C-alpha cells in the first residue's frame, strides 16, 4: 500500500521512472561510477520532500534508498541511489514565485534553498550589496551540496569553510519531520548535518552570512621555485594576527614535465610571463614550481585604487617569491569568483570537461607537508603529463567546528590539497586510479595523518578512521536518531 500524499506525487507526474529520468540521475560530474535509481523525484515544494520521506519513515520494509542530488558534481556516485528514488533538487526552484533567496532586511544574511546554486546565491546578493563570505572555487554548486561537505576555497582560513558560516537551516529528517536548526535550536541536528554528507536529512534552507560587498578584486599570482619558501609564505599570509590583509589565499604546483603547458593553461599568465618562469626553472633546475594565488578584495572609492597598490607593496615587501615574479590582475569581485565558468564552457566545447575525473582530495598536517611535497610532487607525480590543476594551500584549524560532521587533522594548521587530474587522454583513467592509490599509500607508510575529502570509502574501518573512533560513535548515534532506517545518501557508503 502507497499512503495517500506519496500516491498523489505519482498522479502529478512528479514521481518518474521512465529511462530518461533514470539515466540523467545516473551518472555524476566524476564519470567513473554509475548507478540507476528506481525513480527520479521532481519535488515542487518541501512538502513533497515530506510526503516522501513521512512514507518511507512510516512504511516496514521500505527499500528504497533516498539521495538528493544537487548538481551532481559529486566524483564516486556519493548522490545516487541505486534501486532507489533519486530527488531532482533543482525542481524545487522552477516555481516562479515565492523566491527561493532572501536577502535579510538588515542585510546580514541571506537566505537559500538548499537547491539553488551558489551563483545564484551571489547574484542575489550582489542586488542587495552584500556577499557570502565563504566560497568554493566553482559556483555551479548547490547549497546543501556544499554544506553537507564542507565548502573550501581560499577564504576559508580566515573565515571558516561554508558550513562555519551558517546561522540556521531547515532540515527534513530521515523520519519525515520538518525540523529548523541552530546553535540554539536543535543544535545536534544542526552539527550533523554540516559535513553530514546528507545522511541526516535534506536542507531546504540555509540562512547564510554575508558581508558587504566588495566591487573589485586585485588579484594576483607569485612564483617560486623552493617550497620552503612557497609554504612558508602561504603560512605566513594566513596566520591569525585578526588576519592579514589578504581577501583569499590559494597556491598551485606545477610539474616540470608539462610547466609552459599548465602555465598557460591557467587562463592567468601571458605568453611572456610563461617563458620567463620556465627560463626560471631551467635556470635553478627545478622539477617543480609553484605560484601563490592571492587577492585583495576593495571598493570604488576614489582612493581606493592608490591604495590597494600601497597595502600590496607592503605585504609583497614581507614575502620570498622570486625576484620580479609577481604577477597581478585587477578584476570585478563577481568576475573572480567565478573564474572557473570560463574553464568549464572552455573545456567542455573541446569535450574535454565531461571526462573522467580521478580526483584526490585530502588534508595533510602542516608538519608534513614538506614530506608530502618531496614525496609526491616531486616524486610520484615526476615523469608524467599532468592536465588539471594541483592546487595546495594552508587551513586554520580554528575556524573549524569540531562538533559538526567535517573531519580535519589534528594540527591547528592543516593543508588542502586538490590534485585534479583528468583522464583527457585514452584510457588513462586506469593509470590515474593507481596513481592515486599510490600516493595514499605513500603516506601511510610515512605515517602521515591526513584526511580524505570528496571521496567515500567502500570500507567500515576505513570510514572509522576518517572521523576518528569516538567521533564516529557521535556520527552513528546522530544516524540512529535521525535516519535509523539508513535510507539517505546510500552512495557515501557509510551505512550502506
Ligand atoms: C564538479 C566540481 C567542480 C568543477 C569544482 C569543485 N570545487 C571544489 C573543489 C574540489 C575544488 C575544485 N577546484 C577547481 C578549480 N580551481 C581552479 N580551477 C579549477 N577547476 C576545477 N576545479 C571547491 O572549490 N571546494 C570544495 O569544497 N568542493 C568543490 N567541489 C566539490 C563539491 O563541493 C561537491 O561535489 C558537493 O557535493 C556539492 O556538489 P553538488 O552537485 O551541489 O551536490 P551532489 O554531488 O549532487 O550531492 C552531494 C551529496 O550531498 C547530498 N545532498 C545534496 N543536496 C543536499 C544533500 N544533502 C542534504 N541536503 C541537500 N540539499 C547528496 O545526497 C550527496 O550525498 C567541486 C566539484
Ligand atoms: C638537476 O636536477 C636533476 C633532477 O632533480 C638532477 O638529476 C638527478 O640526479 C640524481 C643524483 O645524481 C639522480 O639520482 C637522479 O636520478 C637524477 N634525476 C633523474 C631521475 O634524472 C641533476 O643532478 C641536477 N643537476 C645538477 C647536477 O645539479
Ligand atoms: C624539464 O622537462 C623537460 C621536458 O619538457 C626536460 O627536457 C629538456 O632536457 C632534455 C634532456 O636534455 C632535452 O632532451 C629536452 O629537449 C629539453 N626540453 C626543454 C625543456 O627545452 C628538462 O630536462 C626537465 N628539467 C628538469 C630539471 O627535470
Ligand atoms: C524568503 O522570503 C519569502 C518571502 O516571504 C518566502 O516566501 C514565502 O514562501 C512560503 C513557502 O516557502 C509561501 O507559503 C509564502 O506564500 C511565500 N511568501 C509570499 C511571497 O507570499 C520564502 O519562502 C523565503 N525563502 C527563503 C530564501 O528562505
Ligand atoms: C562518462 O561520460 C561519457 C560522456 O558523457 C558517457 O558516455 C559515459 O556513459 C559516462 N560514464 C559514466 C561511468 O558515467
Ligand atoms: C562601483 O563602480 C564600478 C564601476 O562603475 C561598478 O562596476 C561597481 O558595481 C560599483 N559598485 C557599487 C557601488 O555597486
Amino acid at each position: 500500500p502507497w499512503p495517500a500524499s506519496l500516491a498523489a506525487l505519482a498522479l502529478d507526474g512528479k514521481l518518474r521512472t521512465d529511462s530518461n529520468a533514470t539515466a540523467a540521475a545516473s551518472t555524476d560530474f566524476g564519470n567513473i561510477t554509475s548507478a540507476l535509481p528506481a525513480a527520479v523525484l521532481y519535488p515542487s515544494s518541501t512538502a513533497d520532500l515530506v510526503a516522501l520521506l513521512s512514507a518511507a519513515n512510516s512504511t516496514p520494509g521500505w527499500p528504497y534508498t533516498i539521495a538528493f542530488r544537487g548538481r551532481g558534481h559529486s566524483l564516486m556516485g556519493q548522490a545516487f541511489a541505486p534501486g532507489g528514488v533519486v530527488v531532482n533538487m533543482a525542481s524545487l526552484g522552477d516555481a516562479a514565485a515565492p523566491p527561493r533567496i532572501n536577502v535579510s532586511a538588515d542585510g546580514r544574511y541571506v537566505d537559500a534553498g538548499g537547491e539553488q546554486v551558489w551563483i545564484d546565491v551571489l547574484r542575489a546578493s550582489l542586488a542587495r550589496g552584500v556577499a557570502p563570505r565563504s566560497w568554493t572555487d566553482y559556483l555551479y554548486l548547490t547549497v546543501g551540496g556544499t554544506l553537507s561537505n564542507a565548502g573550501i576555497s581560499g577564504q576559508a582560513f580566515r573565515h571558516g569553510p561554508q558550513i562555519s558560516n551558517v546561522l540556521e537551516m531547515d532540515v527534513i529528517t530521515g523520519h519525515g519531520e520538518m525540523v529548523t536548526c541552530s546553535k540554539q535550536l536543535n543544535a545536534d541536528l544542526f552539527d550533523a548535518v554540516l559535513g553530514g554528507l546528507g545522511q541526516f536529512g535534506v536542507i531546504t534552507r540555509a540562512r547564510i552570512a554575508v558581508e558587504p560587498a566588495p566591487a573589485r578584486a586585485r588579484w594576483v599570482r607569485l612564483v617560486y621555485t623552493d617550497f620552503a619558501a612557497f609554504s612558508a609564505d602561504q603560512e605566513r599570509l594566513t596566520a591569525p594576527r585578526s588576519f592579514g590583509p589578504m581577501s583569499y589565499v590559494e597556491g598551485s604546483v606545477f610539474v616540470n614535465q608539462s610547466l609552459a603547458t599548465d602555465l598557460a593553461n591557467t587562463g592567468f599568465f601571458t605568453d611572456a610571463d610563461v617563458a620567463r618562469i620556465v627560463a626560471l626553472a631551467g635556470e635553478r633546475n627545478a622539477t617543480t614550481v609553484y605560484s601563490i594565488e592571492a587577492t585583495l578584495n576593495y571598493d570604488n572609492a576614489t582612493a581606493a585604487a592608490a591604495a590597494v597598490d600601497q597595502e600590496l607593496a607592503s605585504v609583497l615587501g614581507t614575502l620570498s617569491y622570486v625576484e620580479g615574479f609577481a604577477f597581478q590582475r585587477d578584476v570585478a569581485y563577481a568576475a573572480f569568483l567565478d573564474r572557473v565558468h570560463g574553464e568549464e564552457v572552455a573545456l567542455n566545447k573541446l569535450g574535454l570537461w565531461r571526462v573522467p575525473h580521478p580526483w584526490l582530495n585530502m588534508f595533510v598536517p602542516r608538519s608534513r607537508i614538506a614530506d608530502f611535497d618531496r614525496g609526491v610532487f616531486k616524486g610520484i607525480l615526476q615523469g608524467t603529463d599532468i592536465v588539471g590543476p594541483l592546487i595546495v594551500y594552508p587551513l586554520n584549524k580554528s575556524m573549524w567546528d569540531d562538533g559538526m560532521s567535517a573531519a580535519t587533522p589534528s594540527e591547528d594548521v592543516f593543508y588542502a590539497v586538490s590534485l585534479l587530474f583528468s583522464s583527457v587522454a585514452p584510457n588513462d583513467l586506469a593509470r590515474l586510479q593507481e596513481q592515486n592509490r599510490r600516493i595514499l599509500r605513500f603516506c601511510d607508510l610515512a605515517g602521515i595523518q591526513y584526511k580524505t575529502y570528496l571521496a567515500r570509502h567502500t570500507d567500515r574501518s576505513d570510514w572509522v578512521r576518517h572521523f576518528g573512533a569516538a567521533k564516529w560513535n557521535r556520527f552513528v548515534e546522530m544516524k540512529n536518531k535521525y535516519d535509523p532506517k539508513r535510507l539517505l545518501s546510500p552512495g557515501q557508503d557509510i551505512f550502506n
